[PDB]
DNA sequence: GCCGCCCTGGAGAATCCCGGTGCCGAGGCCGCTCAATTGGTCGTAGACAGCTCTAGCAACCGCTTAAACGCACGTACGCGCTGTCCCCCGCGTTTTAACCGCCAAGGGGATTACTTCCTAGTCTCCAGGCACGTGTCAGATATATACATCC
């Protein structure tokens, strides 16, 4: 909603626990598939990717 | 008949043991004598209580990730053996100086007692240096925007 009707698309930070990171993954991918969602684990090189 | 040679007995001297007496090491006793003891007084060091704030601790969680661990291989090094030669050890001989016992006088230094005075402890008062907190300011850093240029 903040995205589509206030066209408030900006970066935006979503702060989770690890253990519950694929249910707020596959939420992204069935109910807002249009959103540029991206994610942030890993060592040092995948994060530098 | 006279002279020379072999066998055996008792008295004189050396040695072991015991008693009386004098000398070295140590302990009891006495005398000085100064430092430990006793008794009293008082100030304060520390024990105790109380409140506040911060670190540690037992037992659990979760995540990351780098260190630890296990294994295989290979090769370098510890170790054992042998040779060799050289240098240290054992011994005999000669020297030499350490060691002990001596001057010869003089100064250094340890005590004992005494005198004196300078300097450091102690007390009171005060002030500024140190510790803590904060406003402000100049150097370092990151980006906004305008100009020259290659394809």
């Amino acid at each position: 909603w903040l995205i589509f009707a206030r066209r408030q698309n900006g970066p935006h930070i979503i702060v989770v626990p690890l253990s519950t990171m694929p249910a707020w993954l596959d939420t992204f991918e069935k109910w807002a598939p249009d959103l540029n969602c991206i994610c942030y684990m890993g060592n040092q090189k995948s994060r530098d990717t």
